[PDB]
């Protein structure tokens, strides 16, 4: 059997993530302070009689500083008040900000609120145009729209326009935020990443500045650092234990990639144990993934893929060798996981990953079947099975394992393709259709997503390209009414959706791979995040 050419890069990192001992003495004395700044802010969030406009700057300013997670109480308080207050009267920058921040928080304010700022065509008013710090926020808030908020239709478009055509004169650090929203909005970034810039580009150059929450943010943001670097180094020995890099080295070693891509889903030190499950479902998934696409038979991934339905180590002598590591190692991860969960009493929740990493594994088989076949079915039936392939109903699933509240009734949600989970799962398809598509016409995939939008619909690649980001920004829509209350789970389990939704929109900005390809894109954030501390 001669396999195909193997020509994913290495790691980038060598073993420079594997050891990471944390100082005891740094640590103590970061919480210890962080302490006395914690309520230093709080009562900053507490105080009386503060402006509107005064408060919605506070609440913005912690959250991109990346210190609300300490803070969701008192946020909400004071966002339902506002919510319920509706005192309708402010310039173009307070209520964007409110629209945003309301939106985000899952109150459902109407978008009626801009009216004011529109002609009599739902068109904003031009002479808007020179308030830079409302084109800011109108454009920060556009990104937050449902399907009934066509009454913002325009705000992107406008907003655009003239923040580029402000940019260049702006003074700074304003300039560097205006161009970084423009390249990236806050509401569709990796959290950690945006406030990484945030914290340091723009909040430690302002001279406007508030101390206690620039310190704050700086040393919650390297104390959390120092947690994500012993989980990396934790996973790092995990990985090199299994040695995939050496018995399996067709596949692509990411696993520092893969904990972004979990770091990007919760960094919130509560979810530690949830982090580090996830990532190695991340990891092991992407393994089996470069099995099917750059390496296996079609008779060997028959094989593979019945060994998975039947999941049992008995199978593993119906297997080529190079399988059965792979094989056992699944088995092995999933027996750790009911393990670890044990305690909690929460082992049982872990059949819920297995049986959507069958429906991946099962419809990886049927993407090879119609590769082998040559088959290019219609978008409808390619959606059927290309949705599951992204694994992003699997991850979703993982996600919940660690998560120390989540219950059999979230589970039972999630198993349902609820509405949010669908949308983030086409976000991931159609721009991963998009990107990949030339790379994967070479290499004679004529079932790929555009290539079937083609010849189904009869259309250009270019109008294939076009109505695939219709779906992505109709999943967006659809992603932001899934965040309203009420909620039919709690905000805690939609989050890591939207999350995913972010990581794709992340990884592969300006239309490449990233994950394959992690140098451009996922380098520079995996070394702000997890390599060079902030400088205070
Ligand atoms: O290279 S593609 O195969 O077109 C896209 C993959 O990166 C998708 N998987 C890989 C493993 O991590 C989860 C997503
Ligand atoms: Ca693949
Ligand atoms: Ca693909």
């Amino acid at each position: 059997i001669v396999r195909p050419v193997a020509d994913f890069s290495p790691s980038l990192w060598g073993d420079q993530f594997l050891s990471f001992s944390i100082k005891n003495q740094v640590a103590e004395k970061y919480a210890k302070e962080i302490e006395a700044l914690k309520e230093q802010t709080r009562n900053m969030l507490l105080a009386t009689g503060m402006k509107l406009a005064d408060t919605l700057n506070l609440i913005d300013t912690i959250e991109r500083l990346g210190i609300s997670y300490h803070f969701e109480k008192e946020i909400d308080d004071i966002l339902d008040q506002i919510y319920n207050q509706n005192s309708n009267c402010n310039d173009l920058c307070t209520s964007a900000l409110q629209f945003r921040l309301l939106r985000q928080h899952g109150f459902n304010i109407s978008p009626e609120i801009f009216s004011k700022f529109q002609d009599e065509n739902g068109k904003f008013k031009e002479s808007l145009a020179s308030d830079v710090l409302g084109l800011l926020n109108l454009y920060e808030a556009s990104h937050v729209r449902t399907h009934a908020d066509d009454i913002l239709e325009d705000a992107l478009a406008f907003s655009t326009i003239h923040l580029e055509s402000a940019a260049p004169h702006l003074k700074s650090p304003l300039r560097e935020q205006v161009t970084h929203a423009l390249e990236q909005c806050l509401h569709k970034g990796v959290p950690r990443v945006e406030t990484r810039f945030f914290i340091s580009s723009i909040y430690d150059k302002e001279q406007s500045k508030n101390n206690v929450l620039l310190r704050f943010a700086k040393l919650d943001f390297n104390l959390l650092q120092m947690l994500h670097k012993q989980e990396l180094a934790q996973v790092s020995r995990w990985w090199k234990d299994l040695d995939f890099v050496t018995t399996l080295p067709y596949a692509r070693d990411r696993v520092v990639e893969c904990y972004f891509w979990a770091l990007g889903v919760y960094f919130e030190p509560q979810y530690s144990q949830a982090r580090v499950m996830l990532v190695k479902t991340i990891s092991m998934i992407s393994i089996v993934d470069d099995t099917f696409d750059a390496y296996g038979t079609v008779k060997e991934l028959e094989a593979y893929t019945d060994a998975i339905q039947r999941w049992d180590i008995n199978e593993i002598d119906r297997l080529p060798d190079y399988m059965k590591i792979s094989y056992k190692a699944i088995l092995d991860l999933y027996k750790d996981y009911e393990k670890e969960l044990s305690s909690a009493g929460r082992s049982h929740i872990v059949c819920h990953a297995i049986e959507r990493m069958k429906e991946v594994v099962r419809n990886y088989n049927v993407e090879s079947t119609w590769f082998i076949e040559g088959y290019t079915p219609p978008v409808s039936e390619y959606l059927s099975n290309a949705l599951a392939t992204t694994t992003y109903y699997y991850l979703a699933t993982t996600s919940y394992l660690g998560m120390k509240s989540a219950t059999e009734q979230d589970f039972e949600w999630l198993s349902k393709n609820p509405k949010i989970l669908e949308a983030s799962v086409i976000i991931c398809r159609v721009i991963d259709d998009t990107a990949t598509y030339e790379v994967e016409k070479s290499r004679g995939q004529i079932a790929t997503g555009i290539e079937c939008c083609m010849r189904d619909y009869g259309i250009s690649t270019k109008e294939a390209m076009a109505k695939f980001q219709n779906m992505a920004e109709t999943a967006w829509k659809d992603i932001n009414e899934g965040l309203l209350r009420p909620t039919p789970v709690s905000t805690e389990f939609l989050t890591p959706i939207l999350n995913l939704a972010r990581i794709v929109e992340v990884t592969y900005i300006h239309n490449l791979d990233g994950y394959t390809h992690p140098e451009k894109v996922l380098k520079p954030h995996i070394i702000n995040l997890l390599v060079d501390s902030i400088k205070i």
